């Protein structure tokens, strides 16, 4: 994974979102919410949001279908806003129904590797983190937004280490949201700073929580 290239992971999960609700009447009513793309490189930690409002959508069918589309749509409109040096080699798709959308809106770039990947990566847990599910749940318009997801980390772990903290930390997410976030304030003073992702935890904090988190996943 972490050879001399600049890789990206885009997850498409939660691009379309709806709300469904039974109304008094008795029948189903669907309202499309804001979704988001989430494109992510596991080196550095960079994180692109692409928030996608619900404008998008229109007197439009299929937008389970669609979505893929306005994904490889986006993630093309990122790669023709950055220099070149700054271009993905290789992009790693969540889900297999990326791979044709992103294979016919990159023609332009033929040196881009595409592929799939079996990795469970539930970026949807991200949406349980009030700093990113309120900023799309409150959304008026589609914006991109930046996010270090490694906060100060890299400072004293590698990228390796990094990566694999926060797929713990979102996997655990996914699975039980409700003891990932008591695992992950261990002491009564544990706080986040405005700034960061995740909590400030000491070392040995870091390395009960990561094997707390591993076990979570496993049970």
């Amino acid at each position: 994974l972490f050879s001399n290239q600049i890789i990206w992971f885009v997850d498409d999960t939660n691009v379309y979102r709806v709300t469904i609700h039974k109304t008094f009447e008795g029948n189903l009513t669907t309202k499309p919410i804001n979704g988001a793309i989430f494109i992510f490189n596991p080196r550095t930690g960079q994180l692109f949001l692409k928030i996608i409002h619900t404008s998008v959508w229109a007197g439009q069918k299929r937008l389970g279908q669609l979505a893929k589309w306005k994904t490889a749509e986006e993630v093309a409109a990122l790669i023709r806003s950055l220099p070149v040096e700054e271009q993905p080699k290789q992009i790693i798709v969540t889900r297999k129904g990326m791979l044709d959308p992103l294979e016919v809106h990159l023609l332009d770039f033929p040196n881009i590797v595409i592929k799939g990947s079996e990795l469970q990566l539930p970026f949807q847990a991200c949406l349980k983190v009030e700093k990113f599910g309120d900023l799309i749940l409150k959304a008026t318009e589609p914006q991109m937004v930046l996010f270090n997801l490694y906060d100060d980390w890299l400072k004293t772990i590698s990228s390796y280490t990094a990566f694999s903290r926060l797929i713990l930390i979102l996997r655990a997410l996914h699975v039980n949201n409700d003891r990932a976030k008591v695992i992950l304030k261990p002491d009564k003073t544990t706080i986040t700073e405005p700034h960061h992702i995740w909590p400030t935890l000491t070392d040995e904090e870091w390395i009960k929580v990561e094997v707390q988190l591993k076990d979570l996943i496993l049970a």
